[PDB]
């Protein structure tokens, strides 16, 4: 289902991780998740701006990630 | 679409009447207040209001920062 | 719920949109009728419009919005 | 559906030439052989299979008297 | 309902197709099988692509629907 | 649905290098790590979720198992 999305932007949340989120038209948006629910996430930087999941590529974070 | 932090997060911004840019999938930005939002489309009004697809939008962010 | 009235006054009033697509192009005219899916818009030429590939909505004028 | 379906119908029936414009930009020609719920079976000079998901407009040559 | 036996029976013809997809790229092979999703499209080795991203299929050969 | 699973699993649990089409034209290169419903996760230099809805088409670099 979601088992590994949440679990994985979850513990990118938890424990701050500053993430670059690439979109389909190619701009690469950068901060850390603040929240997410099953559409959007939120991404803080200057200010919290929300994305749409429907408008993501990839999530990459700038460090690795161990997966609980 | 409509969820768990979405609405609240849209709700706020409408409430607080907060200007925001939204991006569209194509890097087109748009500015206005959010008067009003469903499950598809958000309400973003200047002179005229325009009513956008939210299935084109890939960011929302305020002008200033704002509580969840 | 939002969606819909707001179309249905613009059909209902006949009022002159432009439509853009999420490609860039600009559609105008006036919407004929429209369902769940499609938008039908009418004027210059008239063409049936997928939502999916639609990005805003643009009124020539300001709408009643309830 | 009460709107794209007979509207596609009543294409299909009086083979009414159309042009399909992708979200791409690309122009399709031909006519309508058949259609479901997210496909449309275009014939002709080239035929073929279009995804409903990549279509932005379907422009008919002449305009379509719904019933 | 018309997707399935089209593809089926390219797949079953072993026609040779061309599938575009959104982005402009074309891709050529026999259809080896395919769900509700996605497509598997046989040539040198065997790709998977995401009906999502399919603009059109066009066989090599006319199709004679069942 | 009953396709893309096994496939994916396939090329998961035999750690088969390859390469992922996005949408958009890039092109991604390493092993699937693990997936589900929406997300693949891509191992390589540097590990990354993508999200099925941006890919065109997976490519096993060698024949797979069917
Ligand atoms: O922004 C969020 C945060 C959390 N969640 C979802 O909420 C559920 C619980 O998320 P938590 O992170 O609160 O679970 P936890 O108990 O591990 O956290 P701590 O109390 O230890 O800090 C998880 O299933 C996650 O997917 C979201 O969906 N969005
Ligand atoms: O344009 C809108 C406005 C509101 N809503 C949704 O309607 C629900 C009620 O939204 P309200 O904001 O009107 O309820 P409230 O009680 O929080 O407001 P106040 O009395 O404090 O003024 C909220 O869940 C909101 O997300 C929309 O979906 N779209
Ligand atoms: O092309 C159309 C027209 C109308 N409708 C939908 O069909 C329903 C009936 O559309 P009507 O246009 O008959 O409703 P009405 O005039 O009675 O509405 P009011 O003046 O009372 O505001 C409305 O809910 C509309 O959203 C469509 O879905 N497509
Ligand atoms: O390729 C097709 C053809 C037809 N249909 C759909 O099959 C149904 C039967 O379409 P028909 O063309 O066989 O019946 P009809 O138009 O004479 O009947 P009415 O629509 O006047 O009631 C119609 O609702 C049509 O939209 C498709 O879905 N795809
Ligand atoms: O790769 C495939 C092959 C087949 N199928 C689907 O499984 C069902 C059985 O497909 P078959 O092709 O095994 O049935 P059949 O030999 O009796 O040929 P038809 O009667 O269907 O013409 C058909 O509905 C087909 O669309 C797939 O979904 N994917
Ligand atoms: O990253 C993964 C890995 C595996 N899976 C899916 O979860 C299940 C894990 O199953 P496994 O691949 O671990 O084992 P298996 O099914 O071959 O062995 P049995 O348990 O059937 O005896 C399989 O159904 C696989 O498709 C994922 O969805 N994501």
């Amino acid at each position: 289902g979601h088992s590994l999305q949440d679990p994985y932007l979850n513990t990118l949340r938890k424990e701050r991780v500053p993430v670059s989120i690439y979109l389909v038209n190619g701009i690469k948006l950068q901060g850390q998740i603040e929240s997410f629910d099953q559409f959007v996430i939120l991404l803080k930087n200057t200010v919290s701006q929300m994305v749409y999941k429907h408008a993501i590529s990839t999530v990459v974070p700038s460090r690795p990630v161990r997966l609980p």
